[PDB]
């Protein structure tokens, strides 16, 4: 399985770690820490603001133009890496694809006015998130969240070969309805899409542990690998020497299998 | 439900355990209290005593007393790595749980000197390797039960290391759930290993994030006890690994 952007392609034979690029001279700090990133073995940046954790501040479209655009250029003139945008605003996926993302990862799932429509204007691979305010059992209830967004990306003339599913662990899930996803997370395998997961330092670790924000990497870990193990393809990650480390066992289990 | 009985208690192995390995090999009495203290309140739940072909008699000075300290002192399980009959016998009356032997008891008088104590015993193993493992343990637990030992006293391990190499390490680790069909536990020792190392190049000391994730592929396939030296964050691997088996309803 492989993802196509920019004319490039990405491997999706083994698990990729996407590493977190939070950009809220920031310029240069942004840069510097994506090489870190990048040596130690992130596969894809993740570009973004604060404004996608629950509570933060909104941005204007004009903040987050300013922030964004010029981090994904400066990666693109410095590094081979993919980029890939965490974005909700059509005027940001539109401008991002114009120098350089892969890939555009709303956690809204293009649900915001007009950003369908340029998301399939750039032709770029789409990540679609589950999220409660996004317009049984609750794996039930992501599946076929799963099922409609498909389709309304396909009616506006997004191929179903350009999309990633990602179930959206914690933006408030419980700690039961987070298990139950990561338990039953290869089921999502029917769709045939890559899996994209991201539970670095989330409330299912945090909460199940009783622990700090700071004292979650064992956890985040262990989450890591229980969801590469059952074949997801990319793992966002704040930590991304310790999770491609751990990604080399995975990789070694599972060709030996 | 899978337990272990020893020693007038039991051990629930309905979720993983993590045993800390204590080695005592050289005031040693006092640290090594301290240790096991640590990783115990660490979540430790076995701690693995081991002293080492040094004598029987070094052996039974440097491990005895350290068992002893332990029983008197704490509730947690003990296992004793011992090949040696004296060992064994002398363990069990100071109050150890699990006869920890690499050579699955194959030293003279091992064998009767486990069969007599009633404990747990662990067999580890030392083409296709799968095959060959899966033989080793069908032959071993035959030879136990013909010297008395009742099949649910045994607890299984595929040996990782131990001069296997990195792709028979991870072919046993790939397949590590087919070993159920004995209906043993199964014992696994990754920490810190060659097998991680190799894929890593840091050194011993820094070889966590590998150990994790060992830990994890191993339980999240069912085996009931992990082996390690850093048992607070294997601690917490293991309760991620127990929601996720939780959730499985
Ligand atoms: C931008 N942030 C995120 N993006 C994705 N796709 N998945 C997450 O869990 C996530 N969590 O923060
Ligand atoms: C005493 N040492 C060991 N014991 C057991 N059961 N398994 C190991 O891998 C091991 N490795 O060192
Ligand atoms: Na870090
Ligand atoms: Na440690």
């Amino acid at each position: 399985m492989k993802l196509f952007a920019q004319g490039t392609s990405l491997d999706l034979s083994h698990p990729h770690v996407m590493g977190i690029l939070n950009v809220t001279n920031s310029l240069i700090d942004a840069v510097k820490h994506a090489n870190l990133m990048i040596n130690a073995g992130a596969t894809i940046i993740d570009v973004g603001g604060e404004s996608t954790r629950p509570g933060a501040a909104e941005v204007s479209v004009e903040e987050e133009l300013q922030r964004v655009i010029p981090v994904v250029e400066a990666i693109a003139q410095r590094f081979e890496v993919w980029i890939s945008v965490d974005t909700s605003k059509p005027e940001v996926i539109r401008e991002s694809a114009k120098v350089g993302a892969h890939i555009i990862n709303d956690i809204r799932s293009l649900s915001e006015p007009g950003a369908l429509e340029a998301a399939a204007e750039t032709g770029l691979p789409v990540c679609l998130m589950h999220m409660q305010g996004n317009p049984d059992d609750v794996f039930a209830e992501v599946n076929r969240y799963f099922i409609e967004q498909i389709a309304r990306c396909e009616q506006a003339g997004i191929a179903k070969e350009k999309l990633l599913l990602d179930p959206g662990f914690g933006f408030g899930k419980n700690l039961s309805h987070n298990y139950s996803l990561l338990a039953r997370l290869a089921e999502f395998h029917h769709f045939n899409l890559p899996l994209l997961v991201g539970m670095s330092r989330k409330s299912m670790i945090g909460q199940l542990l009783n622990v700090g924000p700071s004292e979650r990497l064992s956890g985040s870990l262990a989450c890591a690998v229980i969801a590469a193990m059952q074949g997801a393809h990319i793992i966002r990650v704040h930590d991304v020497k310790e999770t491609v480390e751990a990604m080399r066992v995975v990789e070694a289990t599972l060709s030996a299998k």
